[PDB]
């Protein structure tokens, strides 16, 4: 037996003031020996010995401490065997500390289909900048003609598709959609036209 290959899909993200949020997925081969953790190292752009942030991580997650805002670091992992580290992954690019995680933008070209004397079915595109943060969820409200007091259709979504249903016969409604990360709702979506019922 041997050592583990490197670990998949290294991302990075969740930056706050002191801190980043490291994410991984396990090596395609173990080495023929199950793993026992990952080893966490860093090293600052302008500084040249990388140091162990951590071992015997079992998550494939890890939360960095201790950064100072306005430097710029550099991440690697490697996977932990009865036979010690194998091979390292790093990040596609440095950690820039100046630019925080925020909440994600306002989702793309909301579109709307299949309305019936209840329901109508509406999709949307993901947008562009999540904000530092993966995207966890969307939300989707309607604003009676009436009124401009919105209500939340439902429950977040995770897909970028929703049919709203439990609406009132030959109302009219505009529809809008949030999207949702670590920090919050993002700033909602380009509302839609009023439509009724059929």
């Amino acid at each position: 037996a041997m050592e583990p290959s490197a670990p998949k899909e290294l991302k990075f993200g969740d930056i706050t003031k002191d801190s980043v949020h490291l994410t991984w997925e396990p090596p395609d081969d173990d080495g023929g020996s199950p793993l026992t953790g990952y080893v966490v190292e860093k090293r600052e752009v302008s500084r040249k010995t990388w140091t162990k942030v951590m071992d015997f991580v079992t998550d494939l997650e890890f939360t960095v401490p201790d950064l100072v805002q306005g430097k710029e670091y550099l991440f690697r992992v490697c996977a932990r065997n009865k036979c010690g580290p194998g091979e390292p992954a790093y990040v596609d690019e440095p950690v820039n500390m100046s630019t925080p995680a925020t909440v994600p933008d306002p989702p793309e070209n909301v579109k709307w289909r299949d309305r019936t004397a209840n329901s109508i079915f509406l999709t949307w595109d993901p947008p562009k900048n999540d904000g530092g943060s993966r995207i966890k969820g969307y939300i989707v409200e309607r604003c009676p003609r009436g009124s401009d007091k919105w209500v939340a259709c439902g429950e977040p979504v995770a897909e970028t598709k929703m049919e709203v249903t439990g609406l009132e016969e030959g109302k009219w409604y505009a529809y809008r959609v949030k999207a949702l990360n670590r920090q919050g709702a993002s700033k909602p979506s380009r509302p839609t036209e009023e439509i009724q019922a059929v």
